[PDB]
Parts: C-alpha cells; structure tokens; sequence
C-alpha cells in the first residue's frame, strides 16, 4: 500500500486473493478428516 510502486503491492495481493479462499477450505478439510 504505502511506499513507492503502488502496482507492485497490488500485484502481490493477487496470490493472497485466492489464498484467503484456500485457508478456508483447507481448515474445513483438516477438521473433517479429524473425525470425532
């Protein structure tokens, strides 16, 4: 966000964009497999 290169920061956010979607399903798969 801050500092020079405003696009550079947004370019990195790309990977994070889907990352947030992976961290959700990931934990969902781990818990399930954990079973009761």
């Amino acid at each position: 966000k801050k500092k020079k290169d405003k696009w550079a920061s947004l370019w990195n956010w790309f990977d994070i964009t889907n990352w947030l979607w992976y961290i959700k399903l990931f934990i969902m798969i781990v818990g399930k497999k954990k079973k009761k």
